[PDB]
């Protein structure tokens, strides 16, 4: 194709994040390079969930995000047959080992409540946890346990509006916003 | 010989430890090109030897599993010749500087009951600290003390039960549980 | 899935050689989990051909396997859009700079001669040289011409070789030869 | 042009330090071939913003100094439009995400007190905080509140106390001290 | 600004391809935010100068392009000052240990004979030697003297091809062609 | 020369460790080749020393030992002039932070009551905190303050009681016991 | 054990070459603790071995020393079911893609024309290529065929005379020579 | 001390050949701190040296200069010993392998036929090769076998050349050249 989208993915996020996100679109019947807007949503919900996890301690989260379909199924076996939680209907983000349930990781260039209404009603098992960021600096969780430190939280809305001038500051955010 | 045991353990751990593992079954006169499911067993113990060290403090545990059988001697004998404690009939895995005892860590295809009373009836030295993992995600320990915190000891079970299916996933877990 | 094969081809072969045939076959929409004989072929065509551009001078062969399609076929209208040579309706291997020539280099289990029979028949572009390999040790040219020196070919049908007995030693080769 | 000041800045100071100093300094049409003094002052302010950051905890500064102008005010954007704390109207150094507040640090050749009174005039934003180091080993703060904990801050000021003494040394202390 | 040549021309050329273009169009007053397509074309002759010293031997070319003017200079003199060449009036791009001669390498968007016509009319020193190269695929030289041998040349082409397409395939080819 | 205890030296110790002993021992005019046992004794007062600053936090220790003569002292006029504390008339290993103190690490052969007599009765700045390690497992500091916790000095002594058995294992203890 | 030699094999030769050795000697059922003087040979051997394959081309030798039996004899087959070359009975060290036949590598403490009447007594198959190395400096190959240029068998008696002073110099040479 | 001249050796330098030359230095009884001008003569010489090997073979030169003063020696011995070539009196700089002759490089500030003359007179063995560089741009070799081609000896020249710039533009120059 030839698009500004694409070639502003692969220049602000890292190289591995792009590759991470072509793989995973790729492997769903996807095309980055025309789904350049759902290019940039994979890879900013990839970044904010690697970032997620960077937050806390050493051996507190374990990695859903980012797997290929079978082996990250294969993780949530793994998780649920040790510590005795549920099985999930869908495939989660992360699994907190300190308080013992599975993250939901989500971005949002709308509103934050929108989405969780619409997340929580997706997702039947009640005791995955969910997370939302949105593109203006907000967030909310489940129960108002954002489990982060404020810190770490505050990095990840941070970069998510950096991410969001850089798109203006070259016209790509209007048609990135009415899109979601 | 060409079993596809060999090949799943060269492609399921770090080569690192495919390397120790092979010179340590070398050192005692065992081939893991013919015995494969001894080759994963050894393999597994490693890593969750060394994902327990991992667990905790920088210098809180000395490796002893993993070094030649002369050099871990050697290793027991300036902590014994330095804290004070006795002298190990065998060689552990562990040295917590924290809790002054040394660690055997188990790994069981069966019940982490059978195992302990055998490792317990082994040693003699009942100031030897004792930790099993078994497959299905179960554990036990001396005294009730895990040592490690539960995110850490969450971890070990859950890579165990990772093994498990990608074993079975290759129809190689009914020969390697039916072998202990 | 699980079975032998795949985790022999990716103890066989680089890494970056099994993520190169991984893309290549997922792009074409194949999966190496299933078409285990066929991700086995992928890699070993991808090594000969990296092996192929090995020999001779730096700036002799100009790599176009191992590229995405779209890629891949940029490179070759530069090719053409320089030297002058003809658009091959075919996407081809290597491009000899030396001999201002494509290349389409195959690997065969059957005769060199049925391939190659196939492959000329197939390529309408008389002017793209083609080169054959087999796992036996033979191989065959266009106009006898064999390009690389007689060493560089040697070292490619000796790995050859080694992969055919590597398979026959697990037991593979039967089903990977009654499978081209 | 050749002074000693420059080969003393190159030989004292990281690569990537007078990389970024170099790059600051011909953003806004300075020459760090003759403005060598001026070339020894955004190094070591460049070093001891570094240092800043590297005390506390992993997530508690976003480093603003060593950006490129336009992006430098990007992230000011961003944490502006996150936190809800105002713009300020000067470039900061670094911002605190545990105490909500910028942070512009200065190095000072004269008292600690005088560049306070004139960093604080400048900002007009009085929630920005202020840390102003000497060469001598003093140190002052807003509110006396100096943010990091005594051993960062003591270390801060051996590494000045000793780029004062290599200057002395080799005789550019008087000449980069009379140029502030 | 944000410009979609400014994002192409770090995701086509080499990072460090893009910081020595960077440092050499500030060096001259220049702003690679705003002259994108300048900033694609130091770029590419960059590269074309790089791949030109990596065709010969390892002591052939002494690399001038790159460098800042200052230090360029200071090369210059010392091969005049002892080759016995003379000096020339404007900065070349390489020197020839094996022709003993300086080399300027021209990169174009027109006819190649347009530029060597301008190339040579302002380079006084007739001793310089002269190569141009064109985004079609065109070259030409002094005395017909193309230096390197013909795979080399022909790789140089090659890329340029290479860069013309993927300008216009994102539609940024006919901006910068109707501009130098 | 060619002596066993120098081999050994080169063999047991970190390559960087045996290369700042070297320069050490040839500032002060002697030779590891001819002084082996020296050689020995510097390389685990070394070690010792940078196991020592690696226990605690990261900003805690500002280390003296390995530097050369003058950039030694430099360092130590810089944490004289900064924190306030008395300049010592010998050089010290290293500096203590969090205590605001230097620090003066002795390895020992014999008992440790003997040396610390020896060490406090040359330092005669009284400020100095003293401490001392024996290759039996004993240690002995000022005031009873061991600054570290239990597991690093534990540590510490368990490495040097290794090099003790590594020593009478191929038989150069006795000749290095009896030559402090 | 403990013996001079030990270490100075670990100091004289490359860390992966004393891997390979030690893992070739265990293979055999050998103890390099106590077979040092062996355990010097086979590591000058392997060098030999190697710095053997480092003259010539690219791809012009096929290294056989080094490896494990089985894999090395897997070598050898395709090597032999490629060329047509007969099988050796004999694990060979090396073969020449250029000359087609198998090198047959050995260091000498007594006189090249001993070693070599054994050796080529041993080799039945008389097409495999025989070339001895000694110590003092001499060398000999079958029908007076050296393999190499005169400037790589040069480096190699070079290192070969070195390795011999530094035993003598620490008096090992005595107890190496007269045990061959 | 704190000199221009010592702060522009470790700046024009690289870092291990001012280390290798200070190495050098101490082991005759000098200090690079005060003898600043011989201790750019050394990094000179050293640079010139590795040049030197640079051009040409792979195993054509065997580097002696840079080596301390035992394993120069032994490595002579080696040389000696081997081809058969007589023992030089004084440490030549490298041996030529194609030439089979050692080889004295000389570095001169004066005329290359005052420093030959002098180098000639001190080296009795008559087949020791000598070649002399001035900073001027003139070179001289026994029996005019300049050994290099001209290509690599042209680059030699050119960096002394630059060298000589170098110092002259921070006015040392003048005080480096009355001083041999
Ligand atoms: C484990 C590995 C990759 C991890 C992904 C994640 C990336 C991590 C890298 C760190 C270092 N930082 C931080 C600074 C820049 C950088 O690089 N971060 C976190 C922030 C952004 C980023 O990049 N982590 C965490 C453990 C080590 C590692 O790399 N992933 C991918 C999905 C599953 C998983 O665990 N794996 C696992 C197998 C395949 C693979 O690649
Ligand atoms: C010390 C060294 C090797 C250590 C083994 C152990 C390996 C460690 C590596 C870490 C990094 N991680 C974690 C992520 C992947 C990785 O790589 N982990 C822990 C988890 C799995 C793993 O691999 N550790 C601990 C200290 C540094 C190190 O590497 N061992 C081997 C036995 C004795 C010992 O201390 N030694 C010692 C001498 C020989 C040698 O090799
Ligand atoms: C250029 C780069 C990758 C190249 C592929 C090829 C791989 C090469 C690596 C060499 C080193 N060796 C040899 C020893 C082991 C090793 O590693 N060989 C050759 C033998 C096997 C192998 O692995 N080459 C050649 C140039 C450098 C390089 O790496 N490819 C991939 C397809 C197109 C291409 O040019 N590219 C290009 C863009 C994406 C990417 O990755
Ligand atoms: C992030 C990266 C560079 C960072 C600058 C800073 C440098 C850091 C390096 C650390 C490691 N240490 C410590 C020991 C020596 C060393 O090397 N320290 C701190 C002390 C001195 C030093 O050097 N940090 C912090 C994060 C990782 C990193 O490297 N910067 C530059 C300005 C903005 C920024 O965040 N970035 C960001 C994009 C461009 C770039 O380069
Ligand atoms: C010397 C160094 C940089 C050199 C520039 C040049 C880059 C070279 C890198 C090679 C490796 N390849 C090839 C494959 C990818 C890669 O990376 N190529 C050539 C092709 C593109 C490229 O990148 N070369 C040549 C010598 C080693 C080196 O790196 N330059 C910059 C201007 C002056 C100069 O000599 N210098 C010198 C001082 C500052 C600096 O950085
Ligand atoms: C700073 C640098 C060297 C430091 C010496 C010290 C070495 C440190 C290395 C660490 C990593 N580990 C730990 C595992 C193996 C390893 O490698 N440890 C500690 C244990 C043994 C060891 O080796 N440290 C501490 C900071 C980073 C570093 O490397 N030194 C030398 C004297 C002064 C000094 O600060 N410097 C400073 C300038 C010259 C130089 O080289
Ligand atoms: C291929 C690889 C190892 C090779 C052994 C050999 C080592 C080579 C390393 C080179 C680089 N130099 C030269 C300077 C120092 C150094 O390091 N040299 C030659 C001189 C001494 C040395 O060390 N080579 C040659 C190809 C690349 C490589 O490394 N071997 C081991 C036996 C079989 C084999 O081919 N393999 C193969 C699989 C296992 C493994 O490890
Ligand atoms: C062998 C090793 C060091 C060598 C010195 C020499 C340095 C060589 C490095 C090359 C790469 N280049 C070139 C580009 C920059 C660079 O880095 N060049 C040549 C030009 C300048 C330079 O630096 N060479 C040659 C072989 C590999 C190597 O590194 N020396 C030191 C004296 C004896 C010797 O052989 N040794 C040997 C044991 C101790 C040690 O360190
Ligand atoms: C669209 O198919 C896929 C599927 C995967 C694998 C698992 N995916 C997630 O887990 C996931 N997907 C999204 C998302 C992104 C773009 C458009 C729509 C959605 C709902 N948002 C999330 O927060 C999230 O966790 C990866 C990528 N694309
Ligand atoms: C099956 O679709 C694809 C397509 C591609 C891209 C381009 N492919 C080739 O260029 C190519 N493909 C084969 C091959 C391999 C397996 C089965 C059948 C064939 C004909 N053999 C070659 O020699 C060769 O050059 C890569 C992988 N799979
Ligand atoms: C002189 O123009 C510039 C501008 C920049 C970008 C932002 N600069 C700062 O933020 C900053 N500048 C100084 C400083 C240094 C030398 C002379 C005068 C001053 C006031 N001191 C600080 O403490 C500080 O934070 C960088 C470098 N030079
Ligand atoms: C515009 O000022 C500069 C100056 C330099 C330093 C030296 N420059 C060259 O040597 C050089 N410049 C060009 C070029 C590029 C764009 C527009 C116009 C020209 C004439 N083309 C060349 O071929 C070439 O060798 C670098 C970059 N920009
Ligand atoms: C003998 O001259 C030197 C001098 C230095 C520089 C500073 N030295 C120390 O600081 C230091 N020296 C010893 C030590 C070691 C061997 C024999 C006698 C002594 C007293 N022991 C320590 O504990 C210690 O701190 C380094 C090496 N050798
Ligand atoms: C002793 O068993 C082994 C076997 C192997 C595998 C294959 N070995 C060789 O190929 C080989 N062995 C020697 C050698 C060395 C020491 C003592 C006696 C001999 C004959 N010399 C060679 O030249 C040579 O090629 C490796 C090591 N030890
Ligand atoms: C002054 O003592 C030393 C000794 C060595 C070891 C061997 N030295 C040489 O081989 C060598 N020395 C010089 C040189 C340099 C400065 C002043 C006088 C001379 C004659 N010039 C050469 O060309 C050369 O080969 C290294 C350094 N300094
Ligand atoms: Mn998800
Ligand atoms: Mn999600
Ligand atoms: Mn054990
Ligand atoms: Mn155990
Ligand atoms: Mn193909
Ligand atoms: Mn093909
Ligand atoms: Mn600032
Ligand atoms: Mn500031
Ligand atoms: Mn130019
Ligand atoms: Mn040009
Ligand atoms: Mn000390
Ligand atoms: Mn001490
Ligand atoms: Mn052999
Ligand atoms: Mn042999
Ligand atoms: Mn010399
Ligand atoms: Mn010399």
């Amino acid at each position: 194709r030839g698009s500004h989208m694409e070639d502003f993915v692969r220049q602000c996020f890292n190289p591995m994040i792009v590759e991470l996100a072509e793989k995973a679109m790729k492997e769903y019947g996807e095309d980055p390079k025309i789904e350049t807007n759902k290019f940039a949503a994979t890879c900013t919900h990839l970044e904010v969930c690697f970032m997620y996890s960077d937050g806390g301690s050493k051996h507190r989260f374990e990695i859903i995000e980012g797997r290929d379909r079978i082996m990250a199924w294969t993780v949530v076996n793994s998780i649920c047959n040790t510590t005795g939680v549920e099985k999930p209907k869908f495939l989660p983000d992360l699994y907190d080992y300190k308080e013992n349930r599975f993250i939901e990781i989500g971005v949002t260039r709308r509103e934050v409540h929108i989405y969780y209404l619409e997340k929580a009603n997706k997702i039947k098992s009640e005791k995955t946890h969910i997370h939302i960021f949105s593109f203006t600096g907000e967030e909310m969780a489940t129960k108002a346990d954002y489990t982060l430190d404020e810190e770490s939280r505050a990095r990840i809305k941070t970069r998510l509006f950096t991410i969001r001038q850089e798109m203006a500051s070259r016209s790509l955010w209007d048609s990135f916003r009415q899109s979601e």
